[PDB]
């Protein structure tokens, strides 16, 4: 599915991550828009062969099982396949254990690069929530 920027941000906050961790919703919507350009189904391999998925962009390295990623962890106990449907359930659920492992939202490098330090409620505007 590709959401809307005010349907995603009001699907977030049913789920919990507006000011989870103490982020503000429109640093969620922003890291959405640049991981996946606001798409379930994005994949993107990475150069040590693992593979990121989804909305947030979750790597097979630590977060999910996709069977093809050597050596690596499933932190999140769940398939990467999970993480590409239309219900961001899965999703939302893994972010909240990887925000929380002590880097913030550090650990997405479209956020820090391009959200962070910027002006993200601009990202929620107009919505209605
Ligand atoms: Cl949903
Ligand atoms: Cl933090
Ligand atoms: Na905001
Ligand atoms: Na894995």
């Amino acid at each position: 599915k590709v959401f809307g920027r005010c349907e995603l941000a009001a699907a977030m906050k049913r789920h919990g991550l507006d000011n989870y961790r103490g982020y503000s919703l429109g640093n969620w919507v922003c890291a959405a828009k640049f991981e996946s350009n606001f798409n379930t189904q994005a994949t993107n391999r990475n150069t040590d062969g693992s593979t990121d998925y989804g909305i947030l962009q979750i790597n097979s390295r630590w977060w999910c099982n996709d069977g093809r990623t050597p050596g690596s962890r499933n932190l999140c106990n769940i398939p990467c396949s999970a993480l590409l449907s239309s219900d961001i359930t899965a999703s939302v659920n893994c972010a909240k254990k990887i925000v929380s492992d002590g880097n913030g939202m550090n650990a997405w490098v479209a956020w820090r690069n391009r959200c962070k330090g910027t002006d993200v409620q601009a990202w929620i505007r107009g919505c209605r929530l």
